[PDB]
């Protein structure tokens, strides 16, 4: 029940899962609380304790604004933090199989939330099912988000940027130093993450200081080359300065600006984060990763293009309707409570919302590419077009490009297209296979027969869980036993991918070929 770690003993707790047992250590601290003079700095090392730390409940989530767009609605509130917010939030969680494994592969989860939100204690991130079913160890950590995790004054150690990424990296280090005492294998560590968590995973593939801290990587609906994932050094300075003005902290000595921000209460930094950008969109990332000269030594597109990244296997994928979620967070004519049949003029207004700083010609060119109808009379033509615009631009085409460029250097890559709409999905049917709604399948929640999932969804989750665990253990996401479709490597020439659904699991080629040539080759010019 008690494990001796390098910094002290921790006590866990037994859980009953599927007529078996999983041992959970929830809320192990992995860094000095980043409080007081430590706000905005890289995370400092933890000094030992002599007692027994009680890791029996999730710890505080990091400070963050909350999505209040749909109070009482499970489809949005399932993503909101479910422990107290606090600056004292640098904790991690460990689920280990019972009986204690001898040398188990480790899966480390990095949550998303646009780098402004998220917490590892969400119900859909519960590691106990993977530990029970596949006898892997699951680790997840809280890392700082928003300005408190990514405020950037480049070169200045008082606020260097990328602190939340260094939070993640310090937790990977904790697993290297400590997971063998839990029965884990530090030489067999796979990172997995979704959305900004997947963008985070991809940046660890680029960061030389993370290279020795993991083996393989899984990227679910995200990568660093997505247009929302990396803040420019220009915007980062303008945003840090605007935050200073907003809080009466404008100074000329930049270090004195940080000292002033260190005396504001967390809630007043949070309230001014929104307005540091003049025209925001539903995908705005106020404070995110930057090229800091430390974690990130050059523009990541250059590093990707020139093969400067960890050479290992990757698993990458996207969902069929990545873009629809964002339409109900600002696009005119849209509502989760009706079928959102919009007109051409609403479509055009919708592009102004998603591409506010883009030239008139740029917006026309999106319209031109996405309105060549196979039928001009379908009432939902425009509703679907805007969704595909948002999802192709922001998730699908960047993930396909990352996979192509990464595989060109000789590593096995595997790409999936997830197209199952959850039977339990609280959002309306027109929104489809939404961003974030593969996660519960990856974590094995449909394996729990009590929870109203269909039988077909148990089978699909069961096969996904097996493929993810085989990728982490062996670098190869096959299900070898139940006459399953074999998953081929993704090569830049043939570009084969695997579709994931309850019906027919098929091999297909060149996902969104025509749409992505527009986003990837032409649109960057406008
Ligand atoms: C636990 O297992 C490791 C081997 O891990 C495997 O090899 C990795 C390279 C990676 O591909 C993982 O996914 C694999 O599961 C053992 O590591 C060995 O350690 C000895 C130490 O003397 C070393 O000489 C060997 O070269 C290591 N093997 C490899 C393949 O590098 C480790 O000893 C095992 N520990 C326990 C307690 O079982
Ligand atoms: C960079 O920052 C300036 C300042 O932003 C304004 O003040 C901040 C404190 C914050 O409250 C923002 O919401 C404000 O917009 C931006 O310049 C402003 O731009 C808006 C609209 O473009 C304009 O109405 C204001 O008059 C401008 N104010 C000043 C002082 O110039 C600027 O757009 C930001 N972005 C870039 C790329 O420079
Ligand atoms: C779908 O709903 C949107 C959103 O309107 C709100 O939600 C509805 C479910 C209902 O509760 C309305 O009373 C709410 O206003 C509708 O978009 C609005 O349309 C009106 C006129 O068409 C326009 O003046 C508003 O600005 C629109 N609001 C927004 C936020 O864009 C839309 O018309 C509905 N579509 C249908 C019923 O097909
Ligand atoms: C208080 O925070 C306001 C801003 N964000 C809220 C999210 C906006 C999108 C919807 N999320 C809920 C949700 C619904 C449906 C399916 C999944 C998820 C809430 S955010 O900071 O979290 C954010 C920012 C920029 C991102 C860019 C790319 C992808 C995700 C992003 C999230
Ligand atoms: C940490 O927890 C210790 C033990 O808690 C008790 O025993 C275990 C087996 C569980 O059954 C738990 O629910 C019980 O409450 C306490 O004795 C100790 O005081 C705790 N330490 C602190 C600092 O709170
Ligand atoms: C594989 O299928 C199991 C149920 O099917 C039965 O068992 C397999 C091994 C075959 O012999 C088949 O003819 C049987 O009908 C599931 O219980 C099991 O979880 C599945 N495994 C995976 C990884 O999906
Ligand atoms: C955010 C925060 O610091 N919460 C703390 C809570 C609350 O202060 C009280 O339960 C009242 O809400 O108290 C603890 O003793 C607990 O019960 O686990 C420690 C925990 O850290
Ligand atoms: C700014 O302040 C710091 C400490 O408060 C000091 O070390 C530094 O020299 C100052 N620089 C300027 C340009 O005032
Ligand atoms: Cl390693």
């Amino acid at each position: 029940i008690i494990i001796a770690t390098k910094n002290g003993k921790v006590r866990g707790m037994q859980l009953t899962v599927f007529g078996g047992t999983v041992t959970a250590f929830l809320g192990i601290p992995y860094a000095q609380p980043p409080l007081g003079r430590l706000r905005f700095k890289k995370p400092q090392s933890l000094t030992k304790w002599s007692d027994i730390w009680n890791a029996t409940k999730y710890a505080n989530s990091c400070c963050q604004n909350i999505d209040q767009s749909f109070p009482g609605f499970h489809g949005s509130e399932m993503w909101n933090p479910n422990t107290d917010l606090s600056e004292d939030c640098l904790y991690l969680n460990v689920w280990i199989p019972a009986p204690k494994p001898k040398n188990a592969t480790v899966l480390i989860w990095i949550y998303g939330g646009g780098f402004q939100t998220g917490t590892s204690s969400l119900h859909v991130y519960d590691g106990k099912f993977l530990a029970r079913v596949e006898r892997v160890i699951v680790v997840s950590m809280n890392y700082r988000v928003g300005a408190l995790g990514f405020l950037a004054l480049p070169g200045n150690p008082e606020a260097p940027g990328n602190m939340g990424l260094f939070d993640q990296q310090l937790a990977l280090q904790w697993v290297q130093k400590n997971i063998a005492a839990f029965g884990g294998n530090p030489k067999s560590v796979t990172l997995f993450g979704e959305s900004a968590g997947a963008a985070s995973v991809s940046l660890h593939l680029l960061s030389p200081g993370s290279h020795s801290l993991f083996t393989r990587a899984i990227l679910q609906s995200g990568s660093f080359n997505a247009p929302w994932a990396v803040t420019s050094l220009y915007e980062a300075r303008n945003r840090t300065l605007n935050l200073a003005k907003l809080t009466g902290c404008s100074r000329e000595n930049e270090t004195e600006i940080i000292k002033c921000l260190r005396n504001k209460d967390p809630q007043e930094i949070l309230l001014n984060e929104a307005f540091v950008v003049p025209y925001g969109t539903p995908l705005s990332v106020n404070f995110g990763p930057t090229v800091d000269g430390d974690f990130l030594t050059d523009m990541p597109d250059i590093l990707l293009e020139l093969g400067q990244f960890k050479k290992t296997q990757i698993l990458v994928g996207v969902n069929k309707d990545e873009g629809t979620a964002f339409l109900v967070y600002g696009a005119p004519g849209f509502s989760k409570d009706n079928n959102s049949i919009i007109t051409r003029k609403e479509f055009q207004e919708g592009l102004k919302i998603f591409f506010p700083g883009v030239s008139e010609f740029g917006k026309e060119s999106i319209l031109f590419h996405y309105t060549d109808w196979v039928d001009d009379q379908r009432p939902e033509n425009y509703r679907e077009a805007l969704g595909d615009v948002v999802g192709d631009y922001n998730f699908i085409c960047p993930a396909l490009e990352f996979t192509k460029k990464f595989s060109e250097w000789g590593n096995n890559a595997f790409f999936y297209y997830f197209e199952h709409r959850s039977s339990k999905l609280p959002w309306p049917e027109w929104m489809g296979v939404m961003h974030g709604y593969e996660i519960e399948f990856v974590f094995g929640l449909p394996l729990e027969r009590r929870d109203q999932y269909t039988k077909a969804e148990e089978i699909l989750s069961r096969s996904i869980v097996k493929r993810w665990a085989n990728f982490a253990k062996y670098g190869n996401p096959q299900e070898t036993q139940n006459q399953s479709t074999s998953w081929p490597v993704f090569k830049s020439t043939e570009q084969k991918y695997l579709t994931l659904n309850t019906e027919s699991t098929r091999i297909m080629t060149k996902l969104r070929a025509q749409q992505c040539r527009f986003w990837t080759s032409f649109f960057p010019k406008v």
